[PDB]
């Protein structure tokens, strides 16, 4: 027996090309040695199972034929709801289309509530003993992935309304007994293969739609129509409307730390604006608000791929995988020079003459929603520090008060940041590391919170996240965590203790699953995975990863055969060229926090990091 059993089938059906690359990363796999090999080794390993995974586990939702016709040198910018950047699909990418899928889904309307979700919740997921990142990674880091996700994904929801109530064997621990709220919308693809898909209603293009806008009419209302600019108010941070929702570009169930990212990156627009303007002094308000948008949402993948996925990733690996996304294996001094050279690997993802779809449209899909899934990641109370205190017993900024994390979120965190600043919101979080992503470490304050409409406004109905997070993978059709493994060419687990060697977790997970493998949960899977050494995240959510981190840059015209000087400007392409990480971004507009408090080299580790 050389390859698993549960990966004989597709192996059998496999070309020979495909069976020499699943044979090579499965020589690794079932002796866990990838990552611990030496950096070209473990490259060739990522690219082979990338390649094989491109192939297998992208599937379109949604008939692929026909889409809208165009001729792209009429649309040499990023339109206000993702339209227009796919040649072949005018669709592709834009607001209100449907999730692909990386797998097939799996039919569990019969079991959506085994286990129950507030059992789940409550006896997996409720923080504990408090869990953090050490060094490694910051709140800022925790900020910046929400950040991500408003510029990427949210489900169309249903109309009505349904609810679940906790039962009695875990009541007394729930902070909400019962919740409502909308199921995900159900919508026919009226097509040959999959029949029922979801809708995004963000654009999944990386185009800075968190600080920009969803479609056009969400945009209109950000700009000053004044050389190309967007609002922001005089102490550096968003404007707000009358019922305290911020004027920014996707607000919605936010919290105070991603509302400053999305402040700084307002002001990162406008002096982007302002270099343009100073080359080019006759360019109206339009072309400059494109001109900067395209740069601004350059250097937020930019920073993204190089900074924040290395800092989250910490092994020599993956730094140089993800480098080689962006700059190619030839390297950053080769591509700033010469260009792009070679194909994918040697050049790189970026700049690639022409945009790479692998035959599939441009979506994200289901299981990239499953595997954002960090709510762990944020800490149960801030400890804010002074800009200008004195140095403490280490060389940190003095604290000056412990607050409430759950102060800092919506509308209220809106309100409390008004009163804290920019300078310090931004040093606090860069001084504090964010959550770790293992079991029992999910915020109380998730499990009663308050949600938010699509303009921003309060719900009445609090739920339980934590609860709710497990309803939606299984409402959704995603599989559980075993098959979810299997999808993905990973050797599946036999026992709880091929999961992890953490005796309580075992017990806790036989308590509510038995040793039904195939019934643990995925988020609860993800979550309790033994991690690779300095990877926060688990190996099973990391190849997801590996296939859609590429996608977003691979699959974009304007990463790929518009990343250029005629598309950016000569000035906005130098501007996106010399801007290596979130660090260089806050030092341009805050340069003296980060001269007297940011030690580290990644803004994204804690700030006193010793590397
Ligand atoms: C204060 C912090 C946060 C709050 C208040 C918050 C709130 C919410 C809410 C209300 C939902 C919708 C749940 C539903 O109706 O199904 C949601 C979904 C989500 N959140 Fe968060 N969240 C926070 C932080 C984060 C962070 C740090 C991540 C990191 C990746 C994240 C990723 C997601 C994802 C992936 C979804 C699913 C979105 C979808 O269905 O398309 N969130 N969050
Ligand atoms: C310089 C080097 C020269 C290169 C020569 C390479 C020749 C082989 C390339 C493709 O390999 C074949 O691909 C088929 C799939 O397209 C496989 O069918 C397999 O899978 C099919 C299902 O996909 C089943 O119908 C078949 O029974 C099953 O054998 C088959 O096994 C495999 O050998
Ligand atoms: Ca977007
Ligand atoms: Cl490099
Ligand atoms: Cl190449
Ligand atoms: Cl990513
Ligand atoms: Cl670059
Ligand atoms: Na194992
Ligand atoms: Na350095």
């Amino acid at each position: 027996g050389s390859v698993h059993p549960d990966l004989r089938d597709v192996f059998s059906k496999m070309s020979f090309f495909d069976k020499i690359g699943f044979l090579f990363i499965h020589a690794f796999d079932k002796r866990n040695l990838w990552h611990k090999v030496p950096v070209p080794i473990g490259l060739l390993y990522l690219n082979t199972r990338r390649t094989l995974l491109e192939k297998y586990n992208l599937l379109a939702v949604g008939r692929s034929s026909h889409g809208a016709l165009f001729d792209p040198k009429e649309f040499l910018y990023r339109t206000e709801d993702g339209k227009y950047n796919d040649p072949h699909n005018a669709e592709a990418g834009s607001q209100n289309t449907f999730f692909g899928r990386n797998m097939e889904p799996v039919d569990q309307q019969d079991e959506l509530m085994s286990p129950d979700p507030f059992v789940v919740a409550t006896k997996l997921l409720a923080r504990r003993e408090y869990k953090d990142t050490g060094k490694q990674f910051n709140i800022l880091a925790a900020a910046w992935i929400q950040f991500m996700v408003h510029d990427w994904m949210d489900h169309m929801e249903d109309t009505g309304q349904i609810g679940i109530t906790a039962p009695k064997e875990v009541a007394n621990e729930c902070p909400l007994k019962s919740f409502k709220f909308h199921p995900t919308k159900e919508l026919p693809t009226n097509s040959d293969g999959i029949k029922i898909g979801h809708y995004n209603i963000r654009t999944a293009w990386w185009d800075g739609s968190a600080v920009y806008g969803n479609n056009e009419e969400r945009a209109e209302k950000l700009r000053t129509y004044v050389d190309g600019k967007l609002v922001i108010g005089d102490d550096g941070l968003l404007l707000h409307k009358e019922n305290g929702v911020a004027l920014s570009g996707d607000i919605r169930n936010s919290w105070a730390g991603v509302s400053i990212l999305q402040a700084l990156f307002v002001k990162e627009h406008n002096a982007v604006c302002d270099a343009i303007k100073e080359e080019h002094p006759n360019l109206s308000d339009e072309e400059l608000y494109r001109y900067a948008k395209l740069v601004t949402s350059a250097v937020i993948a930019k920073v993204h791929t190089i900074d924040w996925t290395v800092e989250l990733l910490k092994t020599k690996t993956m730094r140089a995988a993800m480098r080689a996304n962006w700059y190619g294996l030839l390297g950053k001094k080769i591509k700033d020079t010469f260009g792009h050279i070679g194909g994918p690997i040697l050049g790189g993802l970026v700049g690639l003459k022409k945009p790479n779809n692998h035959g599939v449209p441009y979506s994200l899909t289901e299981e990239f929603t499953s595997v954002y899934r960090m709510h762990s990641l944020i800490p149960s109370t801030l400890k804010l520090r002074d800009p200008t205190g004195q140095p403490d017993a280490n060389n940190s900024p003095p604290c000056l008060e412990d607050i409430d994390i759950g102060e800092m979120i919506g509308l209220k965190g809106e309100e409390q940041l008004s009163k804290i600043g920019f300078e310090k919101q931004a040093l606090s979080m860069g001084y504090q590391a964010c959550g770790a992503l293992e079991l029992w470490n999910y915020p109380s304050f998730f499990r009663n919170l308050i949600p938010q409409n699509l303009d921003g406004t309060n719900r009445s109905d609090r739920i339980d996240l934590a609860a709710l997070e497990v309803y939606r993978d299984r409402e959704r059709s995603v599989p559980r965590y075993n098959e979810f493994r299997r999808r993905l060419f990973l050797i599946p687990i036999k026992s709880w203790e091929d999961l992890t060697s953490d005796k309580d977790a075992i017990e806790t997970i036989r308590a509510i699953y038995g040793d039904d493998v195939e019934k643990l949960d995925l988020l609860v899977g993800l979550m309790a995975e033994k991690k690779i050494k300095g990877f926060a995240i688990s190996e099973t959510a990391f190849n997801i990863f590996i296939l859609m981190a590429s996608r977003r840059l691979e699959a974009d015209r304007f990463f790929t055969s518009n990343f250029n000087e005629e598309t950016y400007t000569k000035k906005g392409m130098q501007w996106v060229k010399t801007t290596e990480g979130l660090r260089d971004v806050i030092n341009r507009h805050y340069p003296e926090i980060t001269a007297k408090w940011m030690k580290s080299s990644s803004a994204f580790s804690v700030w006193d990091a010793d590397y």
